[PDB]
């Protein structure tokens, strides 16, 4: 019993975590194999960042301007090529702790852990979601692009996310690990507009679920609706329309419960209409949208890696 | 920018977990050294939990009824001792990964990370506080107890809880690493009274530091208080009363903030008599106590581990 924000163990991902400096410029790489991922920006100045011409920036530089650090250990920069937003270093060493794993670019809703790092070492770890308009509401200070973002299933290491920049909102843009932004930033310090955002809905619904499966069900009501008249109050709150995908994914979680879907949605409209009244649902006094239907089973059924 | 619950980076910690079986009891060990740390009651059918009597049931085990498997590798139990409600099962490798630890049996309102391990494997890692009535609200099903909570200070890590029980109001219950419980409860099934829960005053007040440094300001007012007007509102809204010592740890938040700690808590003392008026603080509905000074400053500040 409980329910927590949980991140994934970490320490796959910690054994891939390096320095990366060029001029006077260090931020964080993920070694590979013999690569070395990070973001392009490494090789910007101060001056470059309002409008960098990464093309002509590059090519300024050779293999050994490229400072790549494990621990104490250096490593050797054989080859280097510029991936949309991200560099790739070729090093000389296959990192001996590379994991399984691979690249995925996730969906906005879908959820994942940050290993925030500074000069290539970890300072902490937590579980975020990337929102419907592609921005993640993370913890980031100067030194920590290069940090990413994964998941892990069993021994597999999914790789979905590497962070860039943040923008003048206080809010974080990045890019999947082929450097393509999620969303429709670039990286360049400009004024740029993130989207709305939307609550993720099938989220809200899945931590609900959680909330009934730890006793707190308060909020259960005799009232049912239809996904058109749901989806007309998602509507007005800036909630994601709900589509029968999304039905169709809760469904093992309305099996446990015994509560069909379109009934936990007549208590999120009511909570949506009347507010919370000072209550709360599993610790909280806003409705949670960064469990995924995957997340809550997970939790509740204790998976592990 | 952004202020994340964060936990540390549990790389050290998972590479310490194994899985102690006892008849047919499963739960996890820590493994430093040559010694295998788990909650005393592996030894205890389902009989036994009503009423055991630990002593007479350690008796009837010898070395070879411990099976502790770190992996696949299986070792071998060459001693065991009960200390309080623990454990120690001698064995005769090293852990070839034991970190630097110690063992340090934390105070109320202080925070750890705790990775939720089953079968000697890790399922996640969140963050959370000793309650003041030495509880804490964790996320913990069967076959959880042995999970440990730690601190990390660069290299070092501080074991601080292994985790024993769920009491019947759904929270939970443990040791430190002597196998001493924190709080009133004993490791048997039955009612066990929790205190009165308290707000860890000195963990809000760092955490409205937070949020003005992450511009989040709204709460700020124009009036004063004083140690003893302040304390007389803590009572009423059972938060725990503030000292001197509180006042002088929140300190370099104050210098930071140029924000005098009294002057920030007639912000709190408005907030615990108005509310907050559908209004967020660092995207939560509800003061939060799970940050201390400390936890603060290395967030705002980038620790590293
Ligand atoms: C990263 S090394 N620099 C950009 C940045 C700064 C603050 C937060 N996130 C990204
Ligand atoms: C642990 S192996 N058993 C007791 C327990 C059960 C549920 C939650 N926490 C502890
Ligand atoms: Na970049
Ligand atoms: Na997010
Ligand atoms: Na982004
Ligand atoms: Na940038
Ligand atoms: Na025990
Ligand atoms: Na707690
Ligand atoms: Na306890
Ligand atoms: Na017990």
């Amino acid at each position: 019993s409980g329910f927590r924000k949980m991140a994934f163990p970490s320490g796959k991902v910690e054994g891939c975590m390096v320095q990366v400096t060029c001029g006077t410029t260090t931020l964080n790489g993920l070694w590979l194999d013999d690569v070395v991922y990070c973001p392009r920006h490494v090789i910007c100045t101060s001056e470059d960042m309002l409008n960098p011409n990464y093309e002509d920036l590059l090519i300024r530089k050779s293999n050994h301007n490229f400072l790549v650090q494990a621990g104490n250990v250096q490593l050797r920069v054989i080859g280097h090529s510029m991936q949309n937003c991200v560099l790739k270093l070729k090093v000389d060493t296959a990192n001996p702790k590379t994991p399984k794993y691979k690249f995925v670019r996730i969906q906005p809703g879908q959820t994942f852990s940050v290993l925030a790092c500074y000069n290539g070492s970890p300072s902490g770890v937590y579980q975020c979601a990337m929102r419907p308009n592609f921005t993640i509401k993370g913890s980031f200070l100067n030194g920590s692009c290069g940090s990413v973002g994964f998941n892990i299933d069993y021994d597999c290491v999914s790789f979905c996310y590497m962070h860039h920049m943040e923008l003048p909102t206080g809010v974080h843009a990045g890019t999947d690990l082929e450097g393509n932004f999620y969303g429709p930033f670039v990286d360049r310090q400009t004024a740029q507009a993130a989207g709305t955002d939307t609550t993720i809905t099938v989220n809200v619904l899945a931590w609900l679920y959680a909330a009934v499966i730890n006793g707190d069900r308060w909020f259960l009501n005799r009232f049912t609706t239809t996904l058109n008249d749901f989806n007309l109050v998602a509507m007005k709150y800036n909630y994601e329309p709900l589509t029968q995908d999304h039905v169709d994914i809760l469904g093992p979680l309305s099996a446990q419960t015994g509560i069909a879907v379109l009934d936990m949605c007549a208590s999120l409209k009511e909570l949506l209409q009347n507010g919370m009244n000072g209550r709360t649902i599993l610790g909280s006094a806003l409705l949670e949208d960064e469990f995924t239907p995957f997340d809550v089973v997970r939790q509740c059924s204790g998976v592990t890696f």
